[PDB]
């Protein structure tokens, strides 16, 4: 899982070689190309780094804070330079300028999976098999190589591109940034996290499981759809919704339309007891993942056709 093929090794080396040419990121060295979309507490733009000519994704987080606080956030974000993986979005740098922190990243031309889902309606099982592999490996990388968990897996934090790559972003690195921003949705949080009890990487596995169900059925799955709505397919307030997650049984895929391997996979992800819930090691050898890994699915081609990359 941690071991890479030669295509992934070549691309990661190519990213770093280009990154070494960039140097120190400055506010005036960026030109706006387009707005990509309003995300977690800030607007993300597609931008050109004028000196290097590199296209980037730039998230601007508007905050009014003193030089002490903001300079601590920039040094905390420097660990993202070390997070080098085919399943983690590339980091160029971070800086402060005129009342707003900037985070500059690798541009992913396919966007996030909430955008792809909204375009697709629902995502096919075999496509979600490749999504599952990438999230597991991305989470395995952060945990093994950095002793880090994500803390915020959701469709908007899974980015994709026309080269067929699927990557994670917005994992917890800066404690001070979360303090100063305090925001994001808690609707993908695990029941034990919403109860404020012993939570770990198992909490991200729930979030993946729930995200996969949403992408599979084409709708955030809590509360469950009706028997009539499932036939048509194939309002709770946020506080009422978070109480439902803690108190009611977990969501499941509908039977018949998905394979029992995929149903079992998401079920093992959504067991409410984190001890009983499957771990990354167990999920990596799961029947769904083994089958998915063997399947030669053209994700890039599927993506481009679905979102209209001409
Ligand atoms: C650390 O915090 C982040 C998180 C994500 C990105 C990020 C977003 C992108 C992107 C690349 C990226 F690195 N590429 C294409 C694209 N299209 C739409 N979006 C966003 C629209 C709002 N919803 C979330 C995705 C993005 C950045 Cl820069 C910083
Ligand atoms: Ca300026
Ligand atoms: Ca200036
Ligand atoms: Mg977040």
């Amino acid at each position: 899982e941690l071991e890479l093929d030669e295509q992934q090794r070549k691309r990661l080396e190519a990213f770093l070689t280009q990154k070494q040419k960039v140097g120190e990121l400055k506010d005036d060295d960026f030109e706006k190309i387009s707005e990509l979309g309003a995300g977690n507490g800030g607007v993300v733009f597609k931008v050109s780094h004028k000196p290097s000519g590199l296209v980037m994704a730039r998230k601007l987080i508007h905050l009014e804070i003193k030089p002490a606080i903001r300079n601590q956030i920039i040094r905390e974000l420097q660990v993202l330079h070390e997070c080098n993986s085919p399943y983690i979005v590339g980091f160029y740098g971070a800086f402060y300028s005129d009342g707003e922190i900037s985070i500059c990243m690798e541009h992913m031309d396919g966007g996030s999976l909430d955008q792809v889902l909204k375009k697709a309606g629902r995502i096919p099982e075999q496509i979600l098999g490749k999504v599952s592999i990438a999230v597991i490996k991305g989470l395995t990388y952060l945990r093994e190589k950095h002793k880090i968990m994500h803390r915020d897996v959701k469709p908007s934090n899974i980015l994709v591109n026309s080269r067929g790559e699927i990557k994670l972003c917005d994992f917890g690195v800066s404690g001070q940034l979360i303090d100063s921003m305090a925001v994001g949705t808690r609707s993908y949080m695990s029941p034990e996290r919403l109860q404020g009890t012993h939570y770990s990487v198992q909490s991200d596995i729930w979030s993946m499981g729930l995200s996969l169900v949403e992408m599979a059925v084409g709708r955030y799955p809590i509360p469950p759809p009706d028997a009539k709505e499932l036939e048509l397919m194939f309002p709770m307030a946020i506080f009422e919704l978070l109480d439902y997650i803690v108190n009611e049984p977990p969501p499941k895929l509908p039977s018949g339309v998905f394979s029992l391997e995929f149903q079992d996979f998401v079920n093992k992800c959504l067991i409410k007891n984190p001890a009983e819930r499957a771990d990354l090691k167990q999920l990596m050898v799961h029947a769904f993942i083994k089958r998915s890994d063997a399947e030669e699915v053209d994700f890039a081609g599927w993506l481009c056709s679905t979102i209209g990359l001409n």
